[PDB]
């Protein structure tokens, strides 16, 4: 009754107009969390995200197995994807996630774009 | 550089003046999380957050060892605890924690009061 569960395609729209979301990362059972600019990409057999990482936040040795969550509140709601992050590699990736439209960052700090692979996508509304 | 860490005086006075937060939440390597209205209380010798669930979101089968995070984000920070988290049981705990300021309810939605033990406390700002 006071949790309604959205369907996939709310769920990424929703997801989708907002800029921040907090990717959840854990090695073990030491868990973080942090918030990054990201941009939702459809152009492949599934939804992906992209976000970059200037800092240690995002590190190999961190499981690739995470979560990133986007929410509004006050009513709200949430979306959840489950999936596997891992940095781009592919010269022509890079380029391509680069025409996505995430903020600029200051020129002079070198980054890695990270892609998310999403298994799942789960949205949530809350009154 | 682009990320300085907060002191945790700082840090706290940032995540008590929000009233939304997100508990993640753990059964072995599966993770959820999803956002409460919490209050942060000052009033025993660690600082502790209460929130409540009316759902099956917060189980006594998850783990009792949580993250509870706030954030605020465009440069941005924010704010990390580590902790464990049980439903309160003392009725005079319940009844104290009922005075902290939480959002009333639906007056028929039965629920329990979450208590989280605070061990840890991080903020970060981004810029």
């Amino acid at each position: 009754d006071p949790i309604t569960i959205l369907d996939s395609s709310d769920s990424l729209s929703r997801l989708s107009s907002e800029s921040v979301g907090r990717l959840v990362v854990h090695r073990k059972d030491d868990l973080d969390i942090f918030p990054v600019n990201f941009v939702l990409d459809y152009s492949a057999e599934q939804p992906r995200v992209y976000f970059r990482t200037a800092t240690k936040l995002f590190s190999v040795n961190l499981n690739s197995d995470v979560l990133f969550e986007v929410d509004r509140f006050d009513e709200g709601w949430s979306v959840v994807l489950k999936g596997n992050a891992y940095v781009v590699r592919d010269t022509e990736e890079a380029r391509h996630a680069d025409t996505l439209g995430l903020k600029p960052w200051l020129p002079t700090l070198k980054y890695n774009f990270v892609r998310i692979d999403v298994r799942e996508v789960s949205g949530r509304a809350f009154v």
